[PDB]
DNA sequence: GGGT
């Protein structure tokens, strides 16, 4: 079940998928041209769908039923990705993809290969020269405005705290959804150089989980 | 399960 072990999977055009094959015997590449709004009819059966678009500039109708949160985040128009473990299904006349189980996988293609998601510690972040990493730290200040974040995060390993800065598209999913002295994990953030002070700054890829410890 |  390893990442490399989904990523081995063979690559499937539109034209390909037959409604036979396994969910996990291969793994499909598309591009977002359009992403729905999130559905949601019953205290918790939330649903969307996106169409995305192949090689052969082909297009396919992809739907969640599962997840729904994370991955509507994940996916965003303009972007490419793989996906895994999704049922080929007949649509009336067409084939989707469909995403049931809550263990499939979106493969941003993007960040493939990259230390970006790695995860090490702020005394660590505060010497280390990659660009993109990610941290499990502590809100000790919170400046919220119109388009932007700032926030000040700490650790167990230093004193110091961690100048964060957050920007349009995912701050607004968090304008007041923070806590001071609670613990989240910044995924994917950008290290970055102002005054010889390191901010770290989300982008496209960034995320953001709460530690639920 | 569900459905644009």
């Amino acid at each position: 079940g390893s990442l490399s072990d989904q990523l081995s999977k063979q690559t499937l055009l539109i034209s390909q998928l037959q409604v036979g094959k396994n969910r996990f015997s291969f793994k499909f590449e598309g591009r977002v041209v359009y992403k729905s709004s999130t559905f949601q009819n019953q205290q918790d059966s939330k649903y969307f769908f996106i169409t995305a678009q192949d090689a052969n500039n082909q297009e396919i109708n992809l739907s969640f039923w599962q997840k729904v949160d994370q991955s509507y985040q994940t996916l965003k128009v303009g972007q490419y990705y793989y996906f895994i473990g999704g049922e080929v299904k007949q649509f009336k006349n067409n084939l989707e993809l469909k995403f049931k189980f809550g263990d499939y996988q979106i493969i941003p293609k993007e960040t493939l290969g990259g230390s970006g998601g790695s995860t090490l510690l702020i005394s660590e972040v505060l010497k280390t020269s990659k660009q993109y990493l990610s941290v499990l730290a502590q809100v000790v200040d919170i400046q919220s405005s119109d388009k932007n974040i700032r926030l000040k995060i700490c650790d167990n390993s230093c004193n110091q705290e961690l100048k964060v800065v957050i920007f349009p598209d995912l701050c607004y999913e968090w304008r007041d959804k923070f806590s001071i002295n609670k613990w989240y994990y910044f995924n994917e953030f950008v290290r970055q150089i102002y005054n010889d002070e390191v901010q770290l700054k989300n982008n496209i890829h960034s995320s953001i989980k709460e530690s639920d410890d």
